[PDB]
């Protein structure tokens, strides 16, 4: 049982770059990657072979260039792959994988506004099995993946 | 069982770019991608081989150029492919895949208004099996996909 | 039972570089790495073969270039791999591994603003089993991983 909670938080604004170059190219079984470039993002990965939460209560976001990017990656993979990219302030990410519950809530928040760039370059090229990709560029996006075999 | 909920949220406005270049070109089994460029979008993917929710309660959207795009992608795929693109503020996305329930609700909201650009460049070129694409550019669009084999 | 807590803390601002060159290339069983470059980050690893907390109460962050990077690493691994990279001020990291609970909370905080660079160069190349990667560049990101076999 995992939990990730964020109560009140005052963000006031700046360069934010997050990326993955040629990497995770090959895989077997499960694989999960989450990339974000922001202020209060949340990331979580759960995988297994053979009950989680993510809360984001009141936060004051006030304001900058945000670059969340993913270059060559996850090209030739077998099994499960989950990729989530977001360039915002309060995004939430999650990946659930299995071989042979979930909840993501965002309560009251104050987003006020700045350039946000998401991205997915040459990637996910030859995926056998399962694969899920979520890309967003905003303020309060939410992403989740769920894959299984057997 | 997955869940994605967004209670009250005050969005006040800005550049938002989200895209996927030549990627996901080949696939086997299942594949799902969701791209959005906005404020409070929600993304979820569920796939398997061999009960989900998405709520969006009251949110105050007040206001910027939004660019949600997908260049070359998902060209030669075998099995299931689900792509959802939206350039708005409170869109919701979902992909359900299987080999061998669902609900998406949007309660009260306050959308007030700005350029929104969706897009689907050369993609989905040669898909064998199943494929579904949903493109929208707005404020509160909702997208969902459901594919299966066997 | 582990615990990592941070009460009030006044951070006022500077070069911060943290990286891992060609390393952790091979592995067996479990492996977990966390890299951060900031002010009040928290790191924790828990692995086993055959009840943890992480609190971050009020902290005043006021302000510098932050470089959190990971070059070649985690290439050919068997079993479980968990990598978390963050370039911020109050990020939190955790890795849970097993063969054959969790909570991460961030209470009130004061983030005020500067360049933040995350990164993942050629890595995770050929991972058999489980692997999870979380990359962020911000102020209050939170990362967690959970993998198991058997």
């Amino acid at each position: 049982t995992d939990t990730q909670v964020s109560k009140d938080n005052k963000f006031d604004d700046t360069l934010n770059n997050a990326g993955a170059n040629g990497s995770l190219s090959n895989s077997k079984g499960n694989l999960g990657a989450n990339i974000a470039a922001g202020s209060g993002n949340q990331q979580d990965n759960a995988a297994a072979i053979t009950d989680i939460y993510q809360e984001s209560k009141d936060n004051k976001f006030t304001n900058t260039q945000n670059n969340a990017l993913l270059n060559n990656s996850a090209n030739n993979s077998s099994g499960n792959v989950g990729v989530n990219v977001a360039a915002g302030q309060g995004n939430q990410q999650k990946n659930n994988l299995a071989i042979v519950n979930t909840e993501q809530v965002s309560l009251d928040n104050h987003f006020l506004n700045v350039v946000n760039n998401a991205g997915l370059l040459n990637s996910a090229n030859n995926a056998s099995g399962n694969i899920g990709v979520n890309v967003a560029a905003g303020a309060g996006n939410q992403q989740s993946n769920t894959l299984t075999l057997g």
